[PDB]
């Protein structure tokens, strides 16, 4: 189809090479994705005298940089300009130049293109396989087999129309998620205008706000000023809304990076606005009529994140393509036996001079067309569709079907304990470090300084309804604190006679700094002066050095707290003395951390889910390896891992990078008793001796020193800890490079990048639907917080893979039987009339459809599905069965031919049509027996799928086929077999026919089962 396009383009107009004036330019799709297309260039007048030829591909604009690069390049977006310049940037000033800029840089239309069902059918009809099929149908027409042609063409067009219908049903959903265009209050020509969403262009300044109609954010915008409560669920999927901070406070020397500064300052498109905080009237700047937060438009068109993902959804694949090498080699092998049969056909026919040659070549081509089954990719699509529909009932969505089959081949599965293996809600047991010893004191008895430190240090927010929403950790601590949080960022104690604390501004968590700070002031008792007190929290290991005064048992108590597995978080509070109002704005975010005072720890219990234990046990029972990738304390992860039996060795040793440069890395055990430096040899012996786990800092050190030993060590490691999001992508890709099929289950925003690159990925959304950033483009998407989705998806993958193997085997045997039977038996002047091979076509169609709908078991088993069709078992069984059936067929033919009386007249009138015979009867009955035997023998039952009797449709179909075979062989009803035009056989030789049929069936069963037993 794609190659068929360029011939038409060449015919319409010649390709043009000269860059002076090109009428049309071919578009290279690139192997990753896309399709071959031709686009007409756009010629525009240049105001400055410089012309640019432009084209649009997938609604993405690219330009020929005739000035510097002399090549096609995408249009540069205003995001690349300096952050400080945009701070100083005012925006456009006049409307004529506004249309000038809109025309010259293009526009953005969030509406998508939905092809018509007729158009979709026409576009699918160009596929090579449908053309091959319709050619074959025409060949059956030419061989006078008119009924055969009409039935096969009807079935093929019916299935293609069914595919088009399900494609249209999917397109209807994409239409449903489409966002209707709407008016927006935007700043242009030094004024505010009512402007529709479609006509927004980058460089515009828009003051967005909480729309009374709950209108979604049109596109990505950069929050210039003000605070806003934004619900990024439908895009990002975090149940916790992410705060947005104004950039006027940001330093001008900073250079904006999308990856680093995405969460707190740039407002993504497609999100829903809940509440916007208006800036103070004292500040001088952009003044909006609607009193909404002013924002700058960075990215538009489909180059925005939501647009990128949904356009990749649309123009990525119409239907899943599975024309892999295995299918090609299957066709090739069946075609090899086809060519052998056809060669015998031609030779034996040419041995006879009387018969026509052109007709003989016609049935030769008929045999060839019959060999390649017209239903070959149809049932692969059917099996994938049935698997998808079955997997749908488990409340789990699948954005892309194609790596569903990859689920069966999984060997190593990755898990995250944060939020996925443990509930995020949890509970707080107390506040530690405020009393002598390792004992944790209740929240009631902790000092008031700890009370204010815990209460102030929170990023929680208040909605219009005022419901408390935020991080479950902060949620739980404030619940223990019990101080009310008001919409005015004032924290009031419920039962404590202390003045409330008003948070002036919040510094949020940074991954690199591993800390966050809160800056606020409290009124002194008996005076109106404002005393600024700042409470901070973060990584205890980082927070230790920043304490000015610290107890000696800090690391000791931290070690024992992490021993229990409870999440430990150090609390800090600095006096800071008295501060002025302006100086509070003056102080930067990295200055609050210095000269801190220790306040104590907090123990945060992580409750391991009970349902986790059974699924982990089952997945280890599946001859699979499980690896833990998480970010908390490494020995905390060790406690979690041993609790779920992730590690079963006598001891486990942690890896640390050495304090001094040039020192060889040395492991230390959890108890610390066993210490051994890393050896250059294989860690297999140590792994047998004890379990190994890697820390994130050690991971970085091993990356920086030499990747080789790291690559050797990764496969045998069970626990990964303190791993930042980039290094999770690192570890997933590293596991993939070893060749093991990778499965990962993640929920947090840190896991998006890793789930992007995993071979099979599932994303879990709490509560609910959120439909997170990953879940848009994750391989799979699950709505249930439990991780039973892992075992369910693995089971479905096993089932679909075994079904595909089954299907290829059935098609191979059945095609070979029908092909050889027809090929030689037409040579003997014995061809099927319309009714009988119509019947066989119905039996094949019905049996294929019923076996396509197999059901799986309830529990998985230790045995592993075969990797693919390319294994010795399949080829050896197909050949052994084929010879076992071939010998029987040859015996039947010779035994019959030794019996039928010869021709009465050598020359037969050409006008005479088919007249019934007995060889017809024997060959058709034997072929039916062979199809029945194929279906009965090759159905692999437990423990990979249900038993043979359980699949009631297939049992009924096989029973009907066997009843038809037995009734025809008996020939009890003369009307019945007369309708089929089958001549009666003498009973003395139904005896032999039945005996040889049973012998063939039993030999096939015994041979196949003994082969399975020997090569299991």
């Amino acid at each position: 189809g794609h190659w068929s396009v360029h011939a038409h383009c060449a015919l319409t107009c010649t390709p043009e090479y000269d860059p002076s004036k090109a009428t049309f330019v071919k578009v290279v799709p690139t192997p990753n994705n896309g399709s071959t297309e031709l686009v007409a260039l756009h010629r525009n007048e240049g105001e400055d005298g410089l012309e640019v030829l432009s084209f649009e591909f997938q609604k993405i604009k690219y330009s020929y940089d005739a000035l510097e690069k002399k090549q096609f390049l995408p249009v540069a977006f205003p995001v690349g300009n300096a952050f400080s310049y945009y701070q100083s940037n005012r925006g456009f000033q006049e409307d004529s130049e506004i249309r000038a800029a809109e025309k010259k840089f293009g526009s953005n239309k969030a509406e998508m293109v939905v092809p018509d069902f007729s158009e979709l059918f026409k576009e699918r009809a160009t596929a090579p396989f449908f053309v091959f099929q319709v050619f074959c149908v025409g060949l059956w027409c030419l061989d006078e087999y008119w009924y055969y042609s009409v039935f096969t063409l009807s079935m093929l067009v019916a299935f293609e129309a069914s595919l088009v219908q399900q494609q249209m049903r999917n397109m209807s959903e994409i239409r449903k998620m489409g966002n209707k265009p709407h008016m927006i209050q935007v700043y242009r020509s030094r004024k505010w205008r009512p402007i529709a969403s479609d006509e927004i262009v980058p460089g515009d300044i828009v003051s967005i706000g909480r729309s009374p109609q709950e209108n979604l954010v049109p596109c990505d915008v950069l929050l210039l000023r003000g605070r806003c409560i934004v619900d990024e669920a439908m895009l990002t999927g975090e149940s916790v809304p992410q705060m947005k901070e104004p950039i006027e406070d940001l330093s001008p020397d900073r250079v904006l990076d999308l990856q680093a500064d995405s969460r707190l300052h740039v407002i993504f498109g497609g999100t829903k606005v809940v509440q916007h905080i208006p800036p103070q009237k004292a500040t001088t700047g952009l003044k909006p009529v609607d009193s909404g937060c002013v924002a700058y438009v960075l990215r538009t068109g489909f180059n925005t994140s939501q647009g990128k993902l949904l356009r990749t959804i649309l123009f990525g694949v119409k239907r899943v393509t599975a024309n892999n090498l295995e299918t090609f080699i299957f066709i090739l092998f069946l075609l090899v036996f086809a060519i052998a049969a056809a060669a015998y056909v031609w030779i034996e026919g040419t041995k006879d001079p009387s018969r026509n040659r052109y007709k003989l070549f016609l049935e030769c081509t008929l045999i060839l067309t019959s060999v390649v089954p017209p239903e070959l990719p149809i049932e692969l699509s059917l099996a994938v569709n049935t698997s998808l529909i079955a997997l749908a009932k488990l409340y789990m969505y699948c954005t892309e079907p194609f790596r569903i089959p990859f689920a069966g081949k999984v060997e190593v599965c990755c898990f995250d304990k944060t939020g996925t293996l443990t509930s995020d809600s949890l509970v707080v047991r107390g506040v530690a470090g405020l009393r002598d010893g390792k004992e944790v004191t209740p929240v009631s008895s902790i000092p008031v300084e700890t009370h204010r430190a815990l209460a102030s240090c929170h990023s929680l927010m208040q909605l219009d309804d005022g419901t408390l929403v935020g991080d479950p950790l902060e949620k739980a601590m404030l619940t223990a604190v019990d101080w009310t949080l008001t919409k005015d960022e004032k924290v009031f104690p419920r039962s404590i006679k202390t003045q409330g604390l008003k948070i002036h501004q919040r510094f949020h968590f940074a991954s690199a700094l591993k800390r966050m700070s809160v800056l606020a002031s409290y009124e002194k008792l008996g005076s109106t002066d404002l005393c600024y007190i700042a409470a901070v929290k973060g990584a205890p290991e980082t927070l230790h050095s920043m304490f000015s005064q610290c107890p000696p048992d800090y690391h000791h108590i931290h070690t024992e707290i992490s021993r229990e597995g409870a999440r430990v978080l150090a609390l800090g509070y600095k006096e800071l003395g008295h501060l002025t109002h302006q100086q509070a704005r003056e102080v930067k975010r990295e200055a609050l951390e210095c000269s801190l005072k220790f306040v104590g720890f907090i123990v945060v219990s992580c409750p391991l889910k009970a349902d986790s234990k059974a699924v982990i046990r089952e997945i280890q029972n599946a001859s699979h390896r499980v690896v833990m990738i998480t970010g908390d304390n490494p020995l905390t992860a060790c406690h979690v891992a041993q609790e779920l039996h992730f590690i079963e060795k006598a001891h486990t040793l942690i890896l640390q990078p050495p304090s001094e440069k040039g020192r060889q890395c040395e492991w230390r055990s959890i108890d610390g008793s066993i210490v051994l430096p890393l050896a250059r040899g294989s860690p297999k012996a140590l792994a047998l001796e004890y379990a190994l786990c890697l820390t994130g800092d050690g991971l970085a050190h091993l990356q920086a020193t030499d990747p080789q030993q790291l690559l050797r060590l990764i496969p045998h490691v069970q626990v990964f800890a303190r791993v930042a999001p980039k290094q999770k992508e690192f570890v997933i890709t590293s596991l993939k490079e070893l060749g093991y099929v990778t499965l990962m289950c993640g929920d947090g925003t840190n896991d998006v990048g890793a789930l992007k690159h995993a071979d099979v990925g599932v994303a879990l959304l709490a509560n609910a639907v959120k439909l997170g950033d990953a879940s848009i483009a994750a391989p799979f998407t699950s709505k249930l917080s439990s991780i039973q989705c892992i075992c369910h998806v693995i089971k479905q993958g096993r089932c679909t893979l075994v079904t595909t193997l089954q299907m290829f085997k059935i098609l191979a045997l059945n095609a070979l039987i029908l092909a050889y039977s027809q090929s030689v038996l037409y040579l003997e002047g014995v061809k099927f009339s319309d009714f009988q091979a119509t019947l066989q076509g119905l039996l094949l169609a019905g049996c294929f459809l019923f076996i396509s709908r197999s059901k799986p078991l309830k529990t998985l088993s230790r045995e592993r599905p075969l990797p693919n069709i390319f294994n010795l078992y399949t080829i050896l069984t197909v050949m052994l069965q084929f010879f076992v059936h071939f010998l029987s067929l040859v015996y039947l033919y010779r035994e019959a031919q030794a019996r039928s009386p010869e021709k009465q007249e050598q020359f037969v009138d050409l006008y005479k049509e088919f007249e019934p015979s007995l060889v017809n009867s024997t060959v058709y009955i034997m072929a039916m027996a062979m199809q029945m035997a194929t279906f009965a023998i090759n159905y692999k039952g437990p423990p990979f799928m249900e038993s043979l009797p359980e699949n009631k449709p297939l049992v009924w179909s096989l029973a009907v086929s066997l009843l038809a075979i037995i009734g025809l062989l008996l020939g009890s009803s003369p009307d019945f077999n007369s309708q089929f035009g089958l001549v009666d056989i003498p009973v003395e030789f139904k005896l032999v026919i039945a005996q040889v049929l049973l012998l063939d069936f039993c030999l096939a069963l015994l041979a196949d089962r003994v082969l399975q037993f020997f090569l299991g």
